[PDB]
C-alpha cells in the first residue's frame, strides 16, 4: 500500500442502518417520506450510507425489517453495527484565506485505534519532535468572547510558555471552543516568529463541516473559512498546525474525542522527557470557561494517578470565573466558610443555571476539586498573580506533586529556563542533597546549558570536587548534546589509523590530540608519568585546575558559549585564550584539509579569532595599567600549559595583533638592548665601543631592576646578582643590538671586498681579498646549519620545513651553494697562462660570482628592515609585486601582440633562429622605459638607421607602435599607478603588522646567535663543540613576584569586563531602548492609574448620595 | 483576504478579463499601445481586451521563448467555452 | 507579490515586464515618457529578489543554489537565473 | 555581605570588609589549619551541620582562639578594643 496510514489506521462507517426515532415528518405517502428523510441512528440518513451491502438493502425498504423489537432498535452498538476499512481522509489542509496560506495536517482514524499508534503517528509518521511540555486547554465548548485585555496576555504567555519548552497545545480544534482564542493568540503574537508551536487540535469527524473536501490520499485540500449562516457545524480553525479527526462511524454527534485525548496525555507522560533525564513529559490543564463537562474534567485530573495539575484563569467565563471564586473563599484543604452554601449555589444558579439539584451535585464535584487545592493554580489576571502565566503554567508542575528539588531543577533544565530555577527552585531555605547539584551540573555540561552551569556555580557547586576522571572522561563520551564529528577523526589520526568499535574515549588519547593540535614540543598533563600512573589506579583524582580542563573540552567539542563562559572563570585568562585560538586554528586546518564531511572550517576560524581578540583586548588592558608587569605577563612560564609562554602561544597561532601590540614591541625593544640603556646612549657609542673595546666602560647600563621584566639566559641572570669590569664586557657583546652592528660592520666589509674581487681582475690563485670572502661564506654557512639543528622542535623535517619558509634563508642556500660551484670552477680549472677567458670553466666560475653578488646586496634589506620606517616599505614590496602580477601579464600580452607583427613585417627572409625569440620581446620592452627608437620607426625615411629594412608593408609598423605605446603608457602604466595609489594604505597597514611580527623572530634569533661574526664565528663554534663534548631565555620571578603578578592579571580581567559593560550600558543605543522599554511600562501604568481615578470618581458620587 | 475571501474562487475569466478593461481607476496608457503592436497594427473601436491578447503582450515583453499560459491549447479551448 | 508562493520568480518576471515596458515606452513616442517610473519599479523588484537570495543563502547554501535552477512550471518552464539574465540584473 | 554582591563590591574599588568571629563556632576549622596555606574552603551548607559558614564577600577575618570550642562570646572584647585602637589613630 506504500502508506503506514493506509495499512494501519482505519475508518468507520455505519454499514448497518437504524432509522430515526419514529415520526414521519408530514406528508401522507408514508413509504416515500421514510426513505426520503429518516436519519439513521448512526447519524446519517439512508441515502448517505451507500454501503453496497446496505445498498442492495436500501432498495428493499432498508436494512433491518420493520418494527424490530425496540430492544433491537437501541441495540445500535458502534462495535457491532459499524465497520473498519483503510482510511480515506489523510493529507494536508491548505487553509484558503487569512494570510500566508497556513497549512496543517489531518487524518481520519477510528476511535478503535490503540493509544500507542497515535504516538507512532505524531512522531514517526508526521515527523514531529517529542516535546518537553503538553498544555491541554479545556474550556468553552461554544463560541464566546474575551476582554481584549484578558485576550492578549494569555496570548503572550501561552505562546512564550510553549515556544521555550517546545510544547504541544491540545485543543478541541473546532473554531467554537477555546481553540478560537488559543488560535487567535497564535495570530497576534506571531506564532511563526521563526519558531512555530506544534499546536494540535483533536476533534470528532462527525461534527466538522467540509468532510468531503478533506477526503483523498495525501491530497492538498482546498479548505476555506466560509462561515455560511445556513451552516450548523463548526469550522476548523486556521492557526492550528495539526489535526486528529476521530471517525466514530456516526456523523453529527460529539463525544468520540475525549478518550483519545486523555490517552494521548498518558501516552506522552509515559515517554522519557529527554534521554539524559529520567522523568516523563509533564502535562498541565488550562481553562478559559466551562460548563459541567469542564469542571467534571477538572475533578478527574486532580484525582488521576499521576495527578495532572490544573491552571484556571479568573476572568474568562462560566467555570473559570467560578473555580477562582470557590477557590478563593476556601481554606487549606476542603471547606466552605461557615455560611456559604446559599451564596455559592446562587452563583451556580446564575453563572450556570441547572437548578438546585444539579447545582448541588456539581457543587459536590466542586468540593472534591477544592480538596486537592495544592495541585490547582488560580492565576487571576487582575493585578499580579503568579507573575505572568508563563511562570504559572511552568511553576504549576513544581507544586505539591511530590518531586524533590533535584526533580524540580532537572525539569527546568530540560526546558532551559533558569528564571524558574532561580526564583522557584533556589528559593530561600531549600533542602539540597549531596550529589544532586553535582549530578545536575553533569547534565548541564553535557546538554550545553551554560546558564545553569553559571547558576549552579553561583548556588554552591565547587568544580574542584565535581571534576573527577570518570566524569570528565564521560563528558567526552556523550551523544546527549552538541557533539563534534571532527574529534573522533582527530583521535583516529593519533591512533595509527585504528578505532575499536566500542572505544570509550580516554584522557591519554585526548592528550595526544592536544599535543598534535598545539604542535611543536607541547606536552599535555594527560601523557605524563604522574597522570598515566594514577589513571590506571582509578582526593587524588580531582585536577587542581579543572577549568583549564573543561575549557579544552568545550573547544574540542566546538562549544563556544561554554568555552567563553568557562574561560572567564578561573585564572590564566590570556593563556587559556591563546591556547584556544591555537586549538581551533589547528582544528580548522585539519578540518579544511581533511575531506571527511562538510567543512565546518569557517566556523572554527571565527572561534579562533574570537579568543585571539580577547587576548589582545586583555593585553591592552594590562598595558594601560602597568607596562612593566604587562611585559612580564608575556614571558612567564605557565606551568599548566607545558611550560610555554603567552608570546610563544600567540606566535604558534600566527596571531599578529598580539605580537604587533605595543607591549611586545616595547619588550622586544628592551631585549634588543640587553643590559644596555640605549635611552641614555646612542648608536654612535655602540659602534665605537665595538671598534674601541675599552670604550665599553664609558656607556651606561641597566640595573637588575630595569631588567626584571626581561627574560634572560641562566648565565645572564647569575651575573645580575653581582657592576664589575668583566661583567660590563659580557653585558655588551651578548646584547642583540651589539651582535647586530658587529655583524653589519663585518657584512659591509664583506661586500666591499666581494665587490672589489668582482670588479678587479682575477688571476689563477685567489687574492687575499677573495680568501677572506670564502672564509665568510664558509663560516657563515656553518652558522646556518647550526640554526637549523638548534631551531626549536626535535622533529627534524619540521626544523627544515620552517627554515625554508623564510625568504632570506632560501636565498642564502642558493647564494652559498652557487658560490662554491663558482669557487670550484674558478679554482679547479686548468689555467691557460696565455689569456684567461680561453678557459670556459674559469669564465663560468667568475660569472657565478658576478651574479652571486646580487644575493648579498638584496640581503641588506634584512638589515635595513630593522628600522621603524624602512622595514614596512621593505615588506610592502613583496605584497605589491604579488598584487600587480596580472596588470603585468596584460602588459606582456600587449608586448607580444606588437613584437611579433613588427618583426614579421620588417624581417621576412629569416630562417628559424633563437634570435627570433629575442627580437619579438626585446625592443618592445625597452619602449616601456622611454626608448622610442625614433630613427628605426619608418625605416623607409631619409633619417633612418635601417634603410636596408625598407620594403613592402613596412609602413605598417609606425601605426602598430602608435597603438602599442598608447596601450602601454596611457592605459596600462597609469592603471598601475592607479592600482598602487588606491591600494597603498591597506598594504602599508598590513606591512606594519607583518614587520612587527617578523621582528619577534628577528630579535629572538639574536639571543641564539654567537658573539663573533661569520669570519670569526668559527671560534665561537670550536668553543661550543669543545664545551659540548667535555661537559631559551626565561623570565625569572621570585616567589613574591609570581604572587603580585597573578594578582595583576586578575585585577585586569576585572577592569576589562567592568569597563566593557560600563561602555555598553552608557551608550546611546542602550539608553534609548531602556528609555523605550520603560515608556512602555509607564504608559501602561498611567492608563491603569488613569482607569483607577475613573473608579475613584464613582466613589465620590456614591458617598455623595 | 484576512476577513475571508479566497482569491481562488474570486478569480474567474470574466472578472480577471474585466479587471484589464477598467477606466474606474489608475490605468496605464502604455498597455493599449502594447496591444496595438502585437495585433499587427489594428484596434477595433470597442475592443474589450481578452486574455489571449494579454498573453501576446507578455510573450513580447518577456521575449525569447517565453510562452504564457494564455496562448496554450488548454486555455484557448476553455476560453471559447466560457 | 508577498501573497502566494514563487516569490523570487514573481519578482524577477516583474523586473523584466517593467524593464521591457520602460524600453518600449522610452523608444515609443506616444505621450510623455513614464520610463523613469517603470525602471524604478523594475529595480524595486530586482532588489527584492537579491535580498531574498541573500536570505536563502545565509540559511542553506545548497538549497539556495537549487532555488536558482529549478524549472518553474508556471513561468514557461524558465528559471530564476534565466529570468535575471533576461533582465540584465547583475546583482 | 550580600550588599557587597549586588552593587559590585569590586567596582575597581574594594571595600576592606572585616569579620570578627570566634574560632570555636565556625565550621571547617581543620580546613583553615596551616601556615600561609591557601584553604580549599567552600560554601557547603550541610543540613546536618550545626555551626555557621564563613561568608564569602568579606575580605578579611579575625578568628579569636578562646581555647574552647562550641561556645560564642570571645569576640566582643577584641571588636570594641579594635574600635578604640582605631579611634586612637590620627585620621590623617
Ligand atoms: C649565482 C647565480 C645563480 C642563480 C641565479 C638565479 C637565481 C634565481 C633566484 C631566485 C630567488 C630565490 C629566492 C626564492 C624565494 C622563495 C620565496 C618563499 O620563501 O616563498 C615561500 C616558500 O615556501 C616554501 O615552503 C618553500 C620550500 C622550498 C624552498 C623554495 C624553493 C625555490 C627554489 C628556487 C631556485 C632557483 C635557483 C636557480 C639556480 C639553480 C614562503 O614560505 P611559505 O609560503 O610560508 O611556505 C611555508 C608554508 N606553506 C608550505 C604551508 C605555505
Ligand atoms: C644550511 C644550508 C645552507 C648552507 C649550504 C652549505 C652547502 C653548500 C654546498 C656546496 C657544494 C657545492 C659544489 C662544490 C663544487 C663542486 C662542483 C664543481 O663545479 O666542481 C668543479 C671543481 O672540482 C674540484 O675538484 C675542485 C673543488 C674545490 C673545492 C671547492 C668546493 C668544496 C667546498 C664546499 C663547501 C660547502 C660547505 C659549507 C659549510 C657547510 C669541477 O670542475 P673543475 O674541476 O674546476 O673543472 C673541470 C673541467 N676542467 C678541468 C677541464 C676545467
Ligand atoms: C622582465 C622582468 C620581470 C620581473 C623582474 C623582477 C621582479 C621579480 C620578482 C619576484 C618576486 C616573487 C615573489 C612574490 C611576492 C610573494 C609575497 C611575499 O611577500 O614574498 C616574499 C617577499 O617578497 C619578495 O621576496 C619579493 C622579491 C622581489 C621584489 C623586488 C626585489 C628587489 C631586489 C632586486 C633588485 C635587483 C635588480 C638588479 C638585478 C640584476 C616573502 O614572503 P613569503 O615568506 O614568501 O610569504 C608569502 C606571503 N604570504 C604568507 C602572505 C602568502
Ligand atoms: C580611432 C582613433 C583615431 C586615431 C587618430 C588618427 C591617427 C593618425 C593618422 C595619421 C595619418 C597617416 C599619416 C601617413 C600618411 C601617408 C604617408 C605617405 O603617403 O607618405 C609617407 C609614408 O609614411 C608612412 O607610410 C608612415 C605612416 C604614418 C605613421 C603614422 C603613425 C601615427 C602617429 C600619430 C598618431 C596620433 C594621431 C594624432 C591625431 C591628431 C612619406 O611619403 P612618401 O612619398 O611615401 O615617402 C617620401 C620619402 N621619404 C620617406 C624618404 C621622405
Ligand atoms: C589626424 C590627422 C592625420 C592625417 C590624416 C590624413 C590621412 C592621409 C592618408 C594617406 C594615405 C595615402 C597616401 C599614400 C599613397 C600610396 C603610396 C605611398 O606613398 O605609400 C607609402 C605608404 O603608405 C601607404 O601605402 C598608405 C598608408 C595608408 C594609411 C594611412 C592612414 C589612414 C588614416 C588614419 C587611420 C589610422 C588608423 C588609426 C587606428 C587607431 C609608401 O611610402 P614609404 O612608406 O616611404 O615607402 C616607400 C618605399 N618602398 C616602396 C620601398 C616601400
Ligand atoms: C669592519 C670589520 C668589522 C669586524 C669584522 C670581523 C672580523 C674579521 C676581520 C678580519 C679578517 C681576518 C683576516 C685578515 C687578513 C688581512 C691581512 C693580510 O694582508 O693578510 C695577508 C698577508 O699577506 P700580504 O702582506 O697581503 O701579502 C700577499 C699575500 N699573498 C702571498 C697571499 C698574496
Ligand atoms: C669578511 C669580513 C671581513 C671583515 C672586514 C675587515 C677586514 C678586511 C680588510 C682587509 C683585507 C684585505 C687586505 C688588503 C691587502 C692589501 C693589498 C690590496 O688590496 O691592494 C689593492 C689596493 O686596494 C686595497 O688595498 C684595498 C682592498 C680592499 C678593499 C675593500 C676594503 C673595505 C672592507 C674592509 C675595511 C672596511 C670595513 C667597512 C665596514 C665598516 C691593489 O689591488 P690588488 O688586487 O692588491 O693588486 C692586484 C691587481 N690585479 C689583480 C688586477 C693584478
Ligand atoms: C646544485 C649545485 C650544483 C650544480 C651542478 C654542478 C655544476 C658543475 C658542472 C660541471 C663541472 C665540470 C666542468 C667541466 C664540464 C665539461 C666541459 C669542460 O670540461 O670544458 C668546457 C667547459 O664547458 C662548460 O660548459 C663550462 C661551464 C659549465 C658549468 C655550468 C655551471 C652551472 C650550474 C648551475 C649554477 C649553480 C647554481 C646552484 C644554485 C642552487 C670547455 O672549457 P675548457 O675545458 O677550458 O676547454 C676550452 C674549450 N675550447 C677548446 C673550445 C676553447
Ligand atoms: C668603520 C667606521 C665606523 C662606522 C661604520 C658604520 C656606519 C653606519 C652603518 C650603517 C648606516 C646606518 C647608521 C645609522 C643607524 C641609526 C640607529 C638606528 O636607529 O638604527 C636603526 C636601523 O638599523 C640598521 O641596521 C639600519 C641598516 C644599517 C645597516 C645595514 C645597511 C642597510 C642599508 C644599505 C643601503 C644601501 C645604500 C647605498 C648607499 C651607498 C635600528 O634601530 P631603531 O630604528 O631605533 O629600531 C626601531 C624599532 N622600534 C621602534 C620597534 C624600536
Ligand atoms: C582603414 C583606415 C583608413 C585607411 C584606408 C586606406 C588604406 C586601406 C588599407 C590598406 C592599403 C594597402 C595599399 C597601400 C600600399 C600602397 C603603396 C605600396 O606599394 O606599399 C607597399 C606595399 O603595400 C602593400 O602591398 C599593401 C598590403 C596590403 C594591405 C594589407 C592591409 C593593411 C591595413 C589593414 C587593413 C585595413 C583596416 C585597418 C583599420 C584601421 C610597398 O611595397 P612595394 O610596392 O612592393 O614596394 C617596392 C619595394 N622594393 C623597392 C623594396 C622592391
Ligand atoms: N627588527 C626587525 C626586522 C628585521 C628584518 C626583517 C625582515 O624580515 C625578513 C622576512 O620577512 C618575510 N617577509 C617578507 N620580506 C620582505 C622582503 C624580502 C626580500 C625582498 Cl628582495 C624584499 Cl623587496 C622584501 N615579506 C613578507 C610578507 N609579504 N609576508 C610574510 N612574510 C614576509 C621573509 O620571510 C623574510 O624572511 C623584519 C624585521
Ligand atoms: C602563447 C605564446 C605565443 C608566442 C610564443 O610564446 C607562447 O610562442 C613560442 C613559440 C616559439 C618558437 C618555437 C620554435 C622555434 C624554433 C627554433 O629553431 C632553432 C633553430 C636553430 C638555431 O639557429 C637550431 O640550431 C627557433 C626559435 C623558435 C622560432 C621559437 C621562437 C619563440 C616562440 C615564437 C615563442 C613565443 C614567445
Ligand atoms: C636566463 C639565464 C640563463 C640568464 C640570467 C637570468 C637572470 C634573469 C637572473 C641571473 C641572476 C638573477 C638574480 C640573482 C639574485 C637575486 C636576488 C633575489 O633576492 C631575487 C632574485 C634575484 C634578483 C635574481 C633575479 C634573476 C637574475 C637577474
Amino acid at each position: 500500500q506504500k502508506s503506514w496510514i493506509e495499512s494501519t489506521l482505519t475508518k468507520r462507517e455505519c454499514v448497518y442502518i437504524i432509522p430515526s426515532s419514529k415520526d414521519p415528518h408530514r406528508c401522507l405517502p408514508g413509504c416515500q417520506i421514510c426513505q426520503q428523510l429518516v436519519r439513521c441512528f448512526c447519524g446519517r440518513l439512508v441515502k448517505q450510507h451507500a454501503c453496497f451491502t446496505a445498498s442492495l438493502a436500501m432498495k428493499y425498504s432498508d436494512v433491518k425489517l420493520g418494527e424490530h423489537f425496540n430492544q433491537a432498535i437501541e441495540e445500535w452498538s458502534v462495535e457491532k453495527h459499524t465497520e473498519q476499512s483503510p482510511t480515506d481522509a489523510y493529507g494536508v489542509i491548505n487553509f484558503q484565506g487569512g494570510s500566508h496560506s497556513y497549512r496543517a495536517k489531518y487524518v481520519r482514524l477510528s476511535y478503535d485505534t490503540k493509544p500507542e499508534i497515535i504516538l507512532q503517528l505524531l512522531l514517526k509518521e508526521w515527523q514531529m519532535e517529542l516535546p518537553k511540555l503538553v498544555i491541554s486547554v479545556h474550556g468553552g465548548m461554544q463560541k464566546f468572547e474575551l476582554h481584549p485585555r484578558i485576550k492578549q496576555l494569555l496570548g503572550k504567555g501561552l505562546i512564550k510558555a510553549a515556544v521555550t519548552t517546545g510544547a504541544w497545545i491540545l485543543t478541541g480544534g473546532v473554531n467554537t471552543g477555546v481553540a478560537k482564542h488559543v488560535g487567535d493568540a497564535l495570530k497576534e503574537h506571531a506564532s511563526r516568529s521563526s519558531r512555530k508551536i506544534c499546536t494540535i487540535g483533536i476533534a470528532p469527524w462527525g461534527v466538522i463541516e467540509n468532510r468531503n473536501d478533506l477526503v483523498g490520499r495525501d491530497v492538498v485540500a482546498p479548505y476555506q473559512t466560509l462561515l455560511n449562516p445556513l451552516s450548523k457545524l463548526n469550522v476548523l480553525n486556521n492557526l492550528h498546525s495539526h489535526f486528529i479527526l476521530v471517525d466514530d462511524g456516526t456523523v453529527g454527534k460529539y463525544g468520540a474525542e475525549v478518550r483519545l485525548r486523555r490517552e494521548l496525555e498518558k501516552t506522552i507522560n509515559q515517554q522519557r522527557i529527554h534521554a539524559r533525564i529520567g522523568q516523563g513529559v509533564p502535562v498541565v490543564a488550562l481553562i478559559f470557561e466551562g460548563g459541567p463537562n469542564v469542571i467534571l474534567t477538572v475533578l478527574e485530573y486532580l484525582q488521576e494517578s499521576p495527578p495532572v495539575p490544573v491552571v484556571v484563569c479568573e476572568g474568562t467565563g462560566r467555570a473559570a470565573d467560578l473555580l477562582a471564586y470557590i477557590h478563593k473563599q476556601t481554606e487549606e484543604g476542603g471547606n466552605l466558610p461557615d455560611a456559604a452554601e446559599p451564596d455559592i449555589i446562587s452563583t451556580i444558579k446564575k453563572t450556570f443555571n441547572f437548578g438546585q439539584s444539579e447545582a448541588v451535585h456539581l457543587f459536590q464535584t466542586m468540593m472534591e476539586c477544592m480538596k486537592k487545592k495544592e495541585l490547582i493554580t488560580v492565576f487571576h489576571i487582575g493585578s499580579e498573580d503568579h507573575q505572568d502565566i508563563d511562570v504559572a503554567i511552568l511553576t504549576a508542575l513544581l507544586k505539591g506533586t511530590n518531586a524533590s528539588a533535584f526533580d524540580q531543577l532537572i525539569l527546568t533544565l530540560a526546558w532551559d529556563r533558569v528564571d524558574i530555577a532561580k526564583n522557584h527552585v533556589f528559593v530561600y531555605g531549600q533542602q539540597w542533597l549531596v550529589g544532586s547539584l553535582e549530578q545536575a551540573m553533569l547534565d548541564a555540561l553535557v546538554m550545553d546549558r551554560v546558564s545553569f552551569v553559571k547558576l549552579l556555580i553561583e548556588n554552591g557547586v565547587s568544580m574542584h570536587k565535581f571534576l573527577t576522571i570518570p566524569r570528565l572522561e564521560e563528558l567526552y563520551n556523550t551523544k546527549q548534546g552538541p557533539t563534534n564529528p571532527m574529534l573522533f577523526h582527530l583521535i583516529r589520526d593519533v591512533k595509527q589509523g585504528n578505532l575499536p568499535p566500542g572505544y570509550k574515549i580516554t584522557l591519554i588519547d585526548i592528550g595526544l590530540v592536544i599535543e598534535y593540535l598545539m604542535g611543536g614540543t607541547y606536552r599535555c598533563t594527560y601523557t605524563r608519568k604522574r597522570f598515566r600512573l594514577i589513571y590506571n589506579s582509578l582526593e587524588t583524582k580531582r585536577f587542581p585546575y579543572p577549568l583549564n580542563e573543561l575549557l579544552i573540552w568545550a573547544c574540542l567539542m566546538k562549544r563556544q558559549v561554554m568555552a567563553r563562559f568557562l574561560w572567564q572563570h578561573g585564572e590564566e585568562s590570556m593563556a587559556k585564550a591563546l591556547v584556544a585560538c591555537k586549538i581551533y586554528r589547528s582544528m580548522a586546518y585539519e578540518a579544511k584539509q581533511s575531506d571527511l564531511v562538510d567543512d565546518t572550517s569557517e566556523e572554527l576560524k571565527q572561534y579562533s579569532n574570537d579568543f585571539g581578540q580577547l587576548a589582545v583586548e586583555l593585553l591592552e588592558q594590562s598595558f594601560r595599567q602597568d607596562e612593566t608587569m604587562a611585559m612580564k605577563l608575556l614571558t612567564y612560564e605557565l606551568k599548566n600549559w607545558s611550560n610555554s609562554t603567552c608570546l610563544k602561544l600567540a606566535v604558534s597561532s600566527r596571531l599578529r595583533p598580539f605580537v604587533a601590540h605595543t607591549c611586545t614591541q616595547m619588550l622586544l625593544s628592551d631585549m634588543w638592548m640587553g643590559r644596555l640603556n640605549m635611552r641614555k646612549n646612542s648608536w654612535y657609542k655602540v659602534i665605537l665601543s665595538i671598534l674601541v673595546p675599552p670604550a665599553i666602560l664609558m656607556l651606561e647600563y641597566k640595573t637588575k631592576a630595569e631588567m626584571s621584566h626581561i627574560p634572560q639566559s641562566q648565565d645572564a641572570h647569575q651575573m645580575t646578582m653581582e657592576l664589575p669590569i668583566t661583567r660590563k664586557f659580557y653585558a655588551f657583546y651578548h646584547a642583540p643590538i651589539v651582535k647586530f652592528w658587529f655583524n653589519t660592520l663585518a657584512y659591509l666589509g664583506f661586500l666591499m671586498l666581494y665587490t672589489f674581487v668582482v670588479l678587479v681582475k682575477m688571476e689563477q690563485l685567489p687574492s687575499v681579498q677573495e680568501w677572506i670572502v670564502i672564509a665568510y661564506i664558509f663560516t657563515y654557512a656553518i652558522e646556518k646549519v647550526r640554526e637549523v639543528f638548534m631551531s626549536e622542535a626535535g622533529k627534524i623535517s619540521q626544523k627544515i620545513k620552517v627554515w625554508f619558509s623564510d625568504y632570506f634563508n632560501v636565498s642564502d642556500t642558493i647564494a652559498i651553494i652557487s658560490f662554491f660551484v663558482g669557487f670550484g670552477l674558478r679554482f679547479g680549472a686548468k689555467w691557460n697562462y696565455i689569456n684567461a677567458y680561453d678557459n670556459h670553466v674559469f669564465v663560468a666560475g667568475r660569472l657565478i660570482y658576478c651574479l652571486n653578488i646580487i644575493f648579498w646586496y638584496v640581503r641588506l634589506l634584512d638589515f635595513l628592515a630593522v628600522n621603524q620606517q624602512a622595514g614596512p616599505y621593505v615588506m610592502m614590496i613583496g605584497k605589491m609585486v604579488a598584487n600587480m602580477f596580472y596588470i603585468v601579464v596584460i602588459m606582456a600580452l600587449v608586448l607580444l601582440s606588437f613584437g611579433v607583427p613588427r618583426k614579421a613585417i620588417l624581417y621576412p627572409h629569416e630562417e628559424p633562429s633563437w634570435s627570433l625569440a629575442k627580437d619579438i620581446v626585446f625592443h618592445p620592452y625597452w619602449m616601456i622605459f622611454g626608448e622610442v627608437y625614433a630613427y628605426e620607426i619608418d625605416v623607409c625615411a631619409n633619417d633612418s638607421t635601417l634603410p636596408t629594412i625598407c620594403g613592402p608593408g613596412t609602413w605598417l609598423t609606425p601605426f602598430l607602435q602608435a597603438v602599442y605605446l598608447f596601450v602601454q603608457y596611457i592605459i596600462m602604466v597609469n592603471l598601475l599607478i592607479a592600482f598602487f595609489n588606491n591600494v597603498y594604505l591597506q598594504v602599508k597597514a598590513i606591512s606594519n603588522i607583518v614587520w612587527k611580527y617578523q621582528r619577534y623572530h628577528f630579535i629572538m634569533a639574536y639571543h641564539e646567535k654567537p658573539v663573533l661574526p661569520p669570519p670569526l664565528i668559527i671560534l665561537s663554534h670550536i668553543v661550543s663543540l669543545f664545551c659540548c663534548v667535555c661537559k631559551g631565555p626565561k623570565l625569572f620571578l621570585t616567589e613574591e613576584d609570581q604572587k603580585k603578578l597573578h594578582d595583576f592579571e586578575e585585577q585586569c580581567v576585572e577592569m576589562y569586563f567592568d569597563e566593557k559593560d560600563d561602555k555598553f550600558n552608557s551608550g546611546s543605543e542602550e539608553r534609548i531602548r531602556v528609555t523605550f522599554e520603560r515608556v512602555e511600562q509607564m504608559s501602561i501604568q498611567i492608563k491603569e492609574v488613569g482607569d483607577r481615578v475613573n473608579y475613584i470618581k464613582r466613589s465620590l458620587q456614591s458617598l455623595d448620595s
